[PDB]
């Protein structure tokens, strides 16, 4: 910690050595514009829109310039403003401008910068960008709106370590493409959605399914049911002017009821069911002591990565379905018979903060259990379209009999929650007594680190457990495990860094501390429930005693389990 | 007060007879979209975008439909949504879409409605609107972005009673125009700016002078000074996410200092100077008892209306200049000599919430005292462009020696404040003692009524005063006065209803209660000052004792007075 002296706009500043001009001037309440830099990535130097003027009189980029003693910097001289205006005019001279038709309307950064830096008349009119738009599955790519900032390539290469996309061509005709413009499905993409989360323009977007939902609601011979993800209730309020991490569960239930859905449920019931199934499977595997370690299967992107890159780990993957598909099977196989509705006349809609769920819902092995999948942004758009005000709503509760949940299933939206809940159930199953007091929380698996390791002692038996949030950390853990350095018993993997609260379907943010706020909100929501264990749920016991009669039973194995196949297209 | 009961979306509602469907459904927290209706105007029925479905199955506009007993209304049926989408597609099929170049970017209502009601692909592509844009002075009109809602015509005809514009042509080729497409200067326009304040698109806007200010700041052989209007400090914070009526004086002074201005002053000093001059003139006129009544001259639009429509009242108008021109003359005739700057090397910039000041600054009789005029929105745009954060600024004070002001000059941004301050000074001048306690406030001239008439007794002498906010009320008062029903002694007129806080240069609002909030903020700001009288100002006494030596003196009459001419172009 050694400090340096500098003058920014006539004000003395104390910053540590190595800090750039941008981070040094941030402490004076000055925001320098920039489009190609993000808090997760190294500086690139492509937009050239953050230039400042030093004492000599030259323009220098302030995003990758280290600080020095005795430096004089000017940030709002007329020359800098003129250069920024010219650069933005150069960008906007070759933009296809359907801001009426653009999904990123009122959320674009190029539009906001064009407004703020006072552009009203483009002098450069001529050749534009013109390409062809092709379907890439659940991701929509329009190369006519690209500004070539490299954020998607950098996030896919530096952080995710997948390297599914790169630059193509050179000069005015450069663009982002997969090898030979092949569709993303058979490329090395695993459908995590982090590239869609950082794009500053409307080039990368989502595939919408709202029209099918509206045409199924208007159908007078169908019943529509909806399920809500645990992580949607802490980030939905951001779209309506609230702070991150504020619970809007009752408001969102009331809004969904006002939208026309006949029955509103939650996925945490399926989360408890999956917890019970997985804990029973883990106990049986530990008794047998075969096929170690055991990996979870709740993340579709992790399953895709296993199928594509590591096809030798398939026997070690847990066969339990994800909570979404389990809920779909429950609704279309048990609830319909109780109510008296034919299987062909029931519609199931899910609201998820993920993008791999859109692809997962269309897999042939699930027999079309879930008919449509939405995101948080799509739900917010629907709520705003219908005209409901969100601030002044009245709190309501979930429907019956698949609405009540516990606290162990409320922390699946953050990294390490699934492991904590599994340990909570496994301690009770193995020992027979219930944890009381502060022993319920396992503080050794909480945080935002890369690889988290722990050793929980259960009545004299020690289990080696691990958690790895992120694809890169997952690859590192796999390399560590395969070499035989150490042996584990249960491993969790999540494709997004920080858990499902950082998914590609969450509302856009500008605060650099959204992860901490959302994690705090999730933990606070967990702390305010009457039940904190999965086996204390009441409707799960009824479902077992009425339809399946035992976990891992023949009917359960037929309807609540799945199998995986290798997708490795050898070349 | 009789109530009517109906069913809206399955919810029972009890409203008074005569309320429309829109105002009845507003009480359930439901916002029905609409573009052609405003809180100041009668329903028109042009956009057809607020349709709802009744029990019979037809579509009825909910903005001009009275409520009835036993009515069933559906607001979010699929048919209504489809109709709204088709109507908006029909609008956007013929729009010139330079949303990069549009002044109303991020503030347009058509853009927000295109976003919310989920438009992504226009099926109707063909002929568009194409016209020619011509200069109309301080108002910018682009007929390629008009949606023909009639708000400007209705506000000019129903409320202002001027009728300067109307519809032209018919069908697809209809547009808004003056007789024979003549420029607005020689039409019946008085430059109030209320039509610019209600337009929902970017068709109507104001002319910008930012480039000249930047090119004069970069000039190393000039000194730039700025003056701020009393009403800018209660509405500038709205642009940065604050509530109306919040005082941001110190924050705005700090921001202006960081913007490059060498010296920052305020107009309230000139307001006190004008108060002294006007009170002396009124006392002399009362002693002489000639040319009654006496009208104020602080509103340029009122002067334009007098010159155009009522040229027989010119001898009765007070000859004192407006505070803006008085401040300009003071800066360019007294401050420059004290500092030692030539008259040709001084630049004066004003920030005003008015549109008529832009035209007033260019009159030949003022010898170009003020070089440029800004608005609150332009200042906010400049602040956002420079990168300063408004929320976390540090409070500062005005420069010297023309910065200190009193409380009597802080209420010129609301209707009736000028009369209150004039009475405050006139009581002291006529009697010799000073008002103390609650007698300072004259509660009989406060409110938002049309014509406010009072009767103030000053030591046995009774004076008749009248206040008329609005052009229509001004015409009514003139008709009352001319017929000889009664005689007054002092009359105030403001062209905008509610005072200068409703000017055409203020930031856009959506709350229907902005006038009350801004008036409360202005009064609270007035209540928190140490001095509440104009003769108690200290720098005014120095200016008199050093330069002019007496109010209404030869030098003062030469530099602080003006004359008016008839603009009535007979036909
Ligand atoms: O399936 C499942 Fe789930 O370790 C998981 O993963 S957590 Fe959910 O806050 C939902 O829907 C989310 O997001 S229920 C999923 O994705
Ligand atoms: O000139 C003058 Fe003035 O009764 C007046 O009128 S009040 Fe001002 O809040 C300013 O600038 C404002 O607005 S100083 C003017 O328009
Ligand atoms: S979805 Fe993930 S793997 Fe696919 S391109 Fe984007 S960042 Fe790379
Ligand atoms: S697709 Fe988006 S993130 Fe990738 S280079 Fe283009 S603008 Fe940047
Ligand atoms: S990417 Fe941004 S600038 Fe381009 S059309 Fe979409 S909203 Fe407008
Ligand atoms: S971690 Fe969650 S949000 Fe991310 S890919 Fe997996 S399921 Fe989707
Ligand atoms: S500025 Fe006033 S008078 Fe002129 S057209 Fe607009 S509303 Fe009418
Ligand atoms: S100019 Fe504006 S207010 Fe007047 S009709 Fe056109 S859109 Fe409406
Ligand atoms: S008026 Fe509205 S929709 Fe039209 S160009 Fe301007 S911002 Fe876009
Ligand atoms: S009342 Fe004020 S804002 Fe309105 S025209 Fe007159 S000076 Fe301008
Ligand atoms: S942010 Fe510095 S060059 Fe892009
Ligand atoms: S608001 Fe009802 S028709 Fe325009």
């Amino acid at each position: 910690m050694n400090m340096v002296m500098l003058t920014i706009d006539g004000k003395q500043v104390q910053v540590e050595k190595g800090t750039t001009i941008k981070k040094a001037a941030e402490k004076l309440g000055i925001e320098i514009p920039g489009l190609c830099d993000d808090n997760d990535l190294k500086p690139f130097g492509a937009c050239r829109l953050c230039v400042v003027e030093d004492a000599r009189g030259n323009l220098v980029a302030s995003c990758h310039t280290p600080v020095r003693e005795g430096m004089v910097v000017k940030t709002n001289s007329p020359k800098v403003l003129k250069a920024r205006r010219v650069i933005l005019e150069l960008l906007l001279s070759s933009h296809n401008a359907d801001c009426f038709e653009c999904d990123k309307n009122l959320h674009c950064k190029l539009q906001k910068y064009a407004y703020e830096l006072n552009i009203r008349n483009i002098r450069f009119k001529g050749e534009k960008r013109n390409y062809e738009i092709k379907d890439n599955g659940p991701i929509y790519y329009d190369p006519n709106k690209c500004i070539l900032c490299g954020k998607c390539v950098r996030i896919c290469e530096e952080v995710q370590h997948i390297c599914a996309i790169d630059f193509a061509s050179r000069g005015f005709k450069a663009y982002i493409s997969t090898p030979f413009e092949k569709p993303l499905l058979e490329s090395d993409c695993i459908f995590c959605g982090q590239c869609v989360r950082v794009c500053p323009t409307g080039a990368l977007a989502e595939k919408t399914d709202i029209e099918r939902i509206y045409e199924a609601i208007s159908d007078p011979n169908k019943v529509v049911v909806v399920q809500v993800a645990p992580a949607v209730r802490v980030a939905l309020g951001e779209e309506f002017g609230l702070e991150p991490g504020e619970i809007v569960t009752g408001k969102m239930v009331a809004a969904l009821k006002r939208l026309g859905f006949d029955k509103v449920f939650d996925t945490q019931f399926a989360a408890d069911m999956t917890i019970v199934e997985e804990t029973a499977e883990l106990v049986e595997r530990l008794e047998k002591g075969e096929n170690f370690p055991m990996f979870t299967s709740c993340c579709p992107s992790w399953i895709l990565a296993v199928e594509k890159f590591y096809p030798e780990l398939i026997p070690n993957i847990s066969t339990a379905r994800s909570p979404q598909q389990i809920f779909g099977a429950i609704a279309k196989n048990y609830y319909a018979k109780k109510i008296g509705v034919a299987r062909e006349n029931m519609f199931v809609v899910s609201v998820m903060p993920c993008i791999g769920k859109k692809f997962e819902a269309t897999r042939p092995e699930f027999n079309n259990d879930v008919d449509a999948v939405l995101t948080t942004r799509e739900l917010a758009r629907m709520i705003k379209e219908s005209g409901i005000d969100f601030i002044k709503l009245e709190e309501e509760n979930f429907d019956s009999p698949l609405g009540e949940s516990t606290g162990a299933a409320a922390i699946f939206g953050v990294t390490g929650g699934v492991m904590e809940a599994a340990l909570r159930t496994a301690y009770s199953i193995m020992t027979g007594e219930e944890l009381e007091g502060d022993k319920i929380e396992f503080t050794a698996v909480r945080g935002l680190e890369g690889i988290k390791e722990a050793e929980v002692d259960i009545k004299g038996k020690k289990v080696r457990i691990a958690i790895a949030n992120g694809i890169g950390n997952a690859k590192k853990l796999i390399e560590k495990i395969k070499s035989g350095e150490t042996k584990y018993d249960f491993v969790e993997v999540m494709a997004c860094p920080g858990g499902c609260m950082s998914g590609g379907g969450q509302p856009y943010t500008d605060d650099p501390e959204f992860r901490k706020k959302r994690m705090e909100g999730i933990y606070k929501n967990d702390r305010n429930l009457p039940k904190r264990k999965s086996h204390e749920n009441e409707e799960v016991k009824k479902v077992y005693e009425e339809y399946y009669e035992k976990p891992c039973g023949p009917k359960a194995h037929e309807e609540l389990h799945t199998h995986y196949h290798s997708r490795k297209k050898e070349y």
